[PDB]
């Protein structure tokens, strides 16, 4: 089997993405954030306190056929920008872009945080990291992709996020399509629960290319792209007035710039991301200047490849027995 779903920017910055997904029967289709850096399927439902659900769609698990509790199972999630939620497990039937998997885990949220009632365009996530870090108790769960791999055609899922426009995630193939040149995979290491890979190094601008190991993880739900401040430092050296701003919370630069491109490496590949692709505009409304799309990994303790990085490629998360990540052009 396969699936094949779009996925389309929340707005006009490309905060977040969200794919529809059916659940239960009849089908209730919530659009949900997949997240490639965690690994619960968790929802808006008629359980979620009322008072935190402001115009999200809800799963209610009552008014499906399929739908089963799993009696004693709870869960509790908190993700690295401070957000959190937590309920109680129902099992249904989810499916993805034509893709079915019976008796998925549904975890339906009692209280979410302030930033998920915030967000009304975000119903859920739908996490593609390992099992291992699902958070559900006293028995763990499985991801979509996990039930769902022994299944597919091929054990992947691809990733072709797009900058200002919608892209697609695909289950059990790749569309040989959507890509340009060849695919380079890499190594991947399960050991914290990631697609944890390491990069070969960058370049800022039309720089020289700096060979380098970057240890980070290629993560859908992380909007910027955190990495070493060093590295941090050399590509914001290149736009005049650039600059750290504890207020603000990371690099802002006038709104009035050109920015530099930066390149990633993967293996001897290289990723470009365009300049445009790193300005998430006015720190607020009306400002001239603006929050960069490229922002220090210090203190959060690992790098992050997040959707600026990701949306510059083709990306495969091969799950066969030895997981690796490809990575195209496009
Ligand atoms: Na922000």
């Amino acid at each position: 089997s396969t699936g094949s779903a779009t996925t389309t920017p929340i707005d006009s910055l490309d905060d977040a993405y969200i794919t529809p997904v059916q659940i239960g029967t009849p089908a209730q289709t919530l659009n949900l954030d997949f997240d490639t850096g965690s690994s619960d399927l968790w929802v808006f439902s008629s359980e979620t306190t009322a008072s935190e659900v402001d115009g999200q769609t809800i799963y209610t698990p009552s008014k499906s056929t399929t739908a089963k509790l799993l009696s004693g199972a709870t869960w509790s999630i908190s993700y690295g920008d401070g957000s959190s939620s937590s309920g109680d497990v129902y099992t249904d039937t989810v499916s993805v872009g034509g893709l079915t998997v019976t008796g998925q885990a549904v975890e339906s949220a009692k209280k979410v945080s302030s930033s998920f009632t915030e967000d009304s365009t975000i119903d859920g996530l739908l996490g593609l990291a390992f099992s291992t870090l699902n958070t559900v108790s006293p028995t763990q769960q499985k991801t979509f992709f996990d039930n769902a791999k022994a299944s597919l055609d091929s054990p992947v899922f691809t990733a072709d996020l797009g900058y200002h426009a919608p892209g697609t995630y695909n289950f059990g193939f790749i569309d040989t399509t959507a890509y340009t040149g060849s695919i380079t995979y890499t190594a991947v290491s399960t050991k914290q629960g990631f697609w944890e890979w390491t990069s070969t190094g960058y370049a800022v601008g039309s720089g020289t290319f700096k060979s380098t190991s970057i240890d980070g993880i290629a993560d859908t739900g992380t909007t910027l792209l955190y990495l070493p401040a060093t590295v941090v430092s050399a590509y914001w050296a290149q736009v005049s007035g650039a600059k750290s701003s504890s207020s603000v919370g990371g690099y802002v630069f006038p709104c009035s710039a050109t920015l530099p491109s930066f390149t990633f490496g993967v293996g001897s590949a290289r990723i470009v991301i365009p300049g445009d692709y790193i300005d998430f505009g006015p720190i607020s409304t009306g400002s001239s200047s603006c929050f960069g799309g490229i922002q220090s990994s210090a203190g959060i303790g690992i790098n992050i490849f997040g959707d600026v990085a990701l949306k510059a490629a083709f990306v495969v998360f091969n799950g066969a027995t030895t997981p690796t990540l490809g990575f195209a052009s496009k």
